């Protein structure tokens, strides 16, 4: 089974998931000087006021907070998107040290972590159908740097001890994902893929230019999670990021000059 170790990590994924070597794989390096400002790009519409969080879960590769997506409650629209995308879950990728952990990079710079808010296109009815479509998903990616604490992240960090190992979940109701957003919604966008198996090429990527700052104590608690299940040899959940993939025949567009 795939993971992030020496013998099952990203360099191995193509054997079970040959699309790993495909034409629109993610993440990528964002070369800021080559990204083209596109004046036709609309502002992002992030409508999270009625979000209903449900559970927080250690899924063996990250931890995720899952939302009620049976209704248009927390939706992404505008920007490069046509139609309405429902928020299903968010999760993070992070490093063993602050100098790595993000999946996307900016002029080769790695951030300490990266937040992914995963949304699916309501015209396909459910996320399983959406992942089979080139415009099925929209992922809002947000970089994390280490500095001041993010108060809106603390409720997440404080419950992680209850989902330390693979397969553990806990109630995580009444969490407001608006507390994870930076001030600016300036973004880069490009067509890409899921960054874990099945690596489906179904994602419109929307990567925010402005990172959020989190404290060293907050990211240190990420790094205490376990890849392993309870009772198994403890392998810290760190460096659960896929490296940048070839851009190939794609252009990254910027919403901002
Ligand atoms: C480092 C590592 C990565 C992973 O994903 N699973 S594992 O528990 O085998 O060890
Ligand atoms: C993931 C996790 C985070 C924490 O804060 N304490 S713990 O080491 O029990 O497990
Ligand atoms: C489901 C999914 C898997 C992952 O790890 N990152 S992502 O933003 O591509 O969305
Ligand atoms: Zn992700």
């Amino acid at each position: 089974h795939w993971g992030y170790g020496k013998h099952n990590g990203p360099e191995h994924w193509h054997k079970d998931f040959p699309i790993a070597k495909g034409e629109r794989q993610s993440p990528v390096d964002i070369d800021t000087h080559t990204a083209k400002y596109d004046p036709s790009l609309k502002p992002l519409s992030v409508s999270y006021d009625q979000a209903t969080s449900l559970r927080i879960l250690n899924n063996g590769h990250s931890f995720q907070v899952t939302f009620d997506d049976s209704q248009d409650k927390a939706v992404l629209k505008g920007g490069p998107l046509d139609g309405t995308y429902r928020l299903l879950q968010f999760h993070f990728h992070w490093g063993s040290l602050d100098g790595q952990g993000s999946e996307h990079t900016v002029d080769k710079k790695k951030y300490a972590a990266e937040l992914h808010l995963v949304h699916w296109n309501t015209k396909y009815g459910d996320v399983g159908k959406a992942v089979q479509q080139p415009d099925g998903l929209a992922v809002l990616g947000i970089f994390l740097k280490v500095g001041s604490a993010k108060p809106g992240l603390q409720k997440v960090v404080d419950v992680l001890d209850s989902i330390k190992t693979e397969g553990k979940s806990a109630d995580f109701t009444n969490f407001d994902p608006r507390g994870l957003l930076p001030e600016s919604l300036d973004y880069w966008t490009y067509p890409g893929s899921l960054t874990t198996p099945p690596l489906a090429e179904c994602v419109t990527w929307i990567v925010l230019k402005e990172p959020i700052s989190v404290s060293s104590e907050q990211v240190l608690k990420f790094r205490k999670l376990n890849f392993n299940g309870e009772g198994e040899p403890e392998e810290l959940m760190v460096d659960n990021w896929r490296p940048a993939q070839p851009l190939k025949n794609r252009q990254i567009k910027a919403s901002f000059k």
